[PDB]
């Protein structure tokens, strides 16, 4: 039986942002969403999130996540940011007075922490009968982490914060993950002896280590060798470094599953995105939100797709697109903009300098050049001439061939198999198999240039 | 006298691809093409490629490479993938029964291996009178490589595969390159004593090391310090890592020859591409296939060119182009698409949101805006107005100035020095120095807006 | 009292460039400009730049920098590139015969050197009463640097150049920064004993170390732990590596100040660029010259802006722009080209496949699609229809709505609240509230397709 507390009530001053720290994103989720997904998979009996100033702006996000994850998540309020030890004390108040399960604590700014690392923690805590088990790791650059102090015995003595450490203690490379498991009674007891006489004038959760050691209680450190899983984010530099590490891992999982990613370093893939076998992804590409790519696609350099579905065997090159679907075998790009509600059929083509918004385009239809399609439905096997505009519902049937430089002034219906001449303004319905024209005849003015 | 065997008959299961492993590409060539180019420069007397399932899909590629490299390359068939030792046995069957030259073996998935490393191998093998010489290297991450086992003497004892190694042997950082030279008699003799009682149930070439050591034969390891040259590719993660290392080396060679590459990490340059002195290459750029760039060019950010020739002093910025030439001093981009058969003269200009396909455009001609040029020939010093379309041969002469929003309905000829008015549909020939028009006159409807 | 000499008269052969080495750029400034900015902040009494061949092409750049930095900078000429010791001798001739201040020497190809490192140097030189103080650092790859030779005592003995070092001395990882402070008398005295009998046949400044040690003079090495600050640039590979290190530091400073940079590795930010709090910068972005970005902007993937001002809350996505301003709340992109003299008002919109050149566009005005705006002034709250061209002054008033496929043949005035029909060629003034039209009526030709 375990209760997990997430400390998320700090002011996040080092982010220098008007967005609460724990709402900053990587790979398609806030740090708080990453942390809650990992814990929810671990499925503890209780899950409590400590919130502070701006609890108004965060608590709703937590409620949405509770639904999505289909479990209860309690919010405990911490009025003033008195320190991580104080935050835990606030967190404990959402538990019953007589709770006897283990208490796991972690921060909202350790967003790679995973369900396995948490389960191992609880497993080592239970195995060694610890009063406190602390996750640690070792880093080439330990700046800003609490340093782990050990006796000659290699026994854990204390955690000393960066601001409080000596120059010589700052060289210690073993760090506090800030992820812990506690016997609850031992935790209550240590928390009531915290004082804030330290460099930050805060009530440090980390002091409980030394306090419990005082009492002869069992204090266990568990080393996490994969440092990233417990890496923290205090500022935007660390946020970007961790986003990059997470992205390499996401790309690697796709590569091992059968996706060619020519250049992992310039391919950003959000966590929910799925990609089919074979699919080749070219450099400078972001696949964002719930984008789904099928098999044997080419997703060409410099493409950004957010919530876009792409079938198998499709080509989507130098394209910027959101909330759109692209059918099997279709060709999009280069230099194509898809706005929400675009649906392009199998074997369809949207070519260079084409933008589509809220339009359905049927199987095998091509819009190859310099055209805007807005709020229109176009049938199958049709061909829209270069440099045309759907001036916003206009319906265009199947096997239609419209001439270059046609404007379609909505609303208008173009029947199946109809043609339009080059340079037509279409303001009225065009019967099936009719040709609609409006351009006047060419006149040549001989020797105009000699004269003028 | 040496015979080189390339083992290329494995199923490549870890690639998770329906394309045979050895056909996956980096920097413009398949791994198999990289390996065969390196060996062909070494010019051994015999060159034998062992192929397996899908030999149908690969053997033709090998025949093409034999021609290109102007030498014979024999294909030996290995019916079932019984292991690397079995593959070598199959390879040896393409040699005469009584062959007496050295036998060099390497894999099809070590694509950075070069002619110099091979020549050094053969040189150390001959110098030390070895029965087997094995190339090794040492790696921070040796996962998946055979580990080199040495006595106290530092003498090579055995190679143990990843799947067969103990946890303690897995820590060994010295690895088997999988590149070997053998005395042929010693090789035949060891191969006939291989058994497949190991973790993969395969006939391991690597066992021949321990077998020859059994027989008191001379076993030599030659350390390759530049690890990349002998790095292997079993999966798409390794393929991308090696593609990135190869690309840094290709960019570095251009930089040292006089090319500014602002950002090597986001500049992909295929092996056959040539680039002139001074040329500045901006980030997010791929230069692919047989692209040739002259001197003092700017190849602007976010450009992809495949088989494109660009003269000296030209600017090619945010451009996506294939099978096209761009003359000296010409300006292309930003946001320009060149489709095959585009030829732009010296000092020509193809501007933003312009696409050209299968058209010749003469010296000093400008197509600056929002225009599609298809299947057309345009003369020298002409100017094509913005937002125009060549509606597909149309021929346009020299010193022509065509007005914005002109459609040219092929086939049509526009004589030298002719003009077109804005908004003309040109369906007939236009004499030299004539002005062609078709737009009707402007009518102003006063107070229309108050009313409607 | 100190005099600083910058050695900038070498031929720069390893750059393989027709542009003098010291004029190659990183982050918006030449190496020589970086070096002179750092020294000018240190504000020494004398500042002397030694120039050689091509002094004609560089001395003017130095004069401009003297003004900008508002101080005197003397140019000393070195006729032939006889070596760094000779260059210093030439530099000293711009000082009075009887100068008694310290002499600081540094090269023009150490462009990260900063005012603090220089001030520390002068401080250690004065503290230890040295005849020479040399900055050193230690590098994993010391290729091409002079190696620091020390006695058992850890005392500095000599500097040995790469070309002159033994294989065993080449393993030395402590290197000469090529940044020095000297007692002037000791420097004059050592320089007069230099000989050029060495591998490069040059007069090495580095020999003065061993010469002064000869004379029992005090020779001090000061170790710079941040190696980059003293890293040198002899070729384009090193230039790009240093440009990348400088760029990571510039991005990091913005991140710590409150700017989200999703991908530092593919975000290039020149040194003078300012960016407001919150602003999110997406991958594949260059912000160049004196670009200024306000707060809460999104500067979307694949954007290059040079000298562009962007207000607060604006969106500038897949945009290529120079010498332009974009007002607060405005939306630009994706696929938008801004040419010099573009001014877009607050809440304005320039959409996909739109190019603007030398035009002012008023508050709240939208040019959303496939349009060229050149040399035009457009008022407030107006809407320019898709696929239109300003055929170049044309003035368009406020609350205007122009139909798709309108050509504006300059010069022309469109009054406030006027409309244009789709497919209008506007060649004359349009009164306020008038509707201007020119397209002929649609004609449908029934059964044309059955027949033709
Ligand atoms: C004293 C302490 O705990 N320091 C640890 C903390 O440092 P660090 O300085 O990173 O701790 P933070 O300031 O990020 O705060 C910890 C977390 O608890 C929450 N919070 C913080 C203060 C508060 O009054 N109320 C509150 O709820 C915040 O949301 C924050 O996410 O994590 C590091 C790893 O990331 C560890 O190496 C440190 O040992
Ligand atoms: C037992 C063995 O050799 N292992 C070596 C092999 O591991 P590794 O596991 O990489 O060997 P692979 O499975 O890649 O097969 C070797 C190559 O031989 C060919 N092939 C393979 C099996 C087969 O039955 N027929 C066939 O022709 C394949 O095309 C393949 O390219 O290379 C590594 C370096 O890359 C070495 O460190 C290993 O010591
Ligand atoms: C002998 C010497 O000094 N070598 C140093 C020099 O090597 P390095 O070989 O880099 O020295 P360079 O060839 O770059 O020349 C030094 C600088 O002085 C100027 N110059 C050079 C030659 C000349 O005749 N006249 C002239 O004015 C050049 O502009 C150049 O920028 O810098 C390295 C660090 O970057 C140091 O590790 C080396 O100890
Ligand atoms: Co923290
Ligand atoms: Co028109
Ligand atoms: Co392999
Ligand atoms: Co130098
Ligand atoms: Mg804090
Ligand atoms: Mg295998
Ligand atoms: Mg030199
Ligand atoms: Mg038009």
């Amino acid at each position: 039986d375990t209760a997990v507390l997430v400390l998320a009530a700090g002011p996040g001053t080092r982010m220098r942002s008007d967005t609460p720290k724990v709402l900053h994103t990587l790979a398609g989720r806030s740090m708080l969403s990453h942390v809650l997904h990992a814990i929810a998979k671990l499925a503890p009996q209780r899950l409590i999130v400590v919130l502070g100033h701006d609890h108004q702006r965060i608590a709703p996000l937590v409620g949405e996540l509770a639904d999505t994850l289909g479990r209860t998540i309690d919010v405990a309020l911490q009025d003033r940011p008195l320190g991580t030890g104080h935050a835990v004390l606030c967190g404990l108040s959402a538990l019953p007075d007589d709770y006897a399960g283990n208490v796991v604590v972690t921060s909202g700014d350790t967003p790679l922490l995973d369900a396995d690392t948490l389960a191992d923690l609880i497993a080592t805590h239970r195995a060694v009968s610890a009063a406190v088990t602390v996750l640690t790791t070792t880093l080439d650059d330990p700046f800003g982490y609490g340093r782990i102090l050990r006796t000659q015995d290699h026994e854990v003595m204390a955690i000393v914060e960066q601001t409080d450490a000596t120059p010589s203690q700052r060289e210690i490379r073993e760090v506090n993950a800030g992820v812990y498991a506690f016997d609850i009674a031992a935790l209550r007891s240590a928390l009531s002896r915290l004082s804030s006489n330290n460099a930050q004038q805060e009530l440090y959760l980390t002091d409980v280590i030394a306090i419990l050691r005082s009492d002869g209680q069992t204090v266990h450190a568990s080393h996490v060798d994969d440092s990233a899983l417990v890496a923290g984010v205090n500022n935007r530099v660390q946020l970007a470094e961790l986003a990059s590490e997470l992205n390499r891992r996401v790309v690697a999982a796709h590569q091992l599953a059968g996706v060619t990613v020519v250049d992992p370093a310039t391919t950003w893939i959000d966590v929910d995105v799925t990609i089919g076998r074979d699919t080749v992804i070219h450099p400078g590409t972001q696949l964002l939100g719930r984008t789904q790519i099928g098999g044997r696609c080419v997703v060409g350099p410099d493409t950004t797709l957010t919530d876009v579905a792409v079938g198998d065997g499709a080509s989507v090159v130098r394209t910027h697109g959101s909330s759109s679907s692209i059918g099997d075998g279709a060709a999009v790009g280069p230099f194509t903009y898809l706005r929400p509600g675009t649906a392009l059929g199998a074997d369809g083509k949207l070519g260079a300098f084409v933008e589509v918004k809220n339009s359905t385009i049927g199987t095998g239809t091509k819009v190859p050049h310099l055209t805007y399609v807005g709020d229109a439905d176009i049938g199958e096997y049709s061909n829209i001439g270069a440099s045309s505009v759907f001036v916003n519902r206009t319906t265009v049937g199947s096997h239609v061939r419209t001439g270059s430089d046609t404007m379609f002034v909505a609303p208008v219906t173009i029947g199946d198999g109809a043609y339009t001449g080059a340079g037509t303004v279409v303001r009225e319905d065009v019967p099936p198999g009719a040709l609609a024209v409006s351009a006047g005849p060419q006149r040549n003015i001989e020797n105009w240039v000699q004269r003028k």
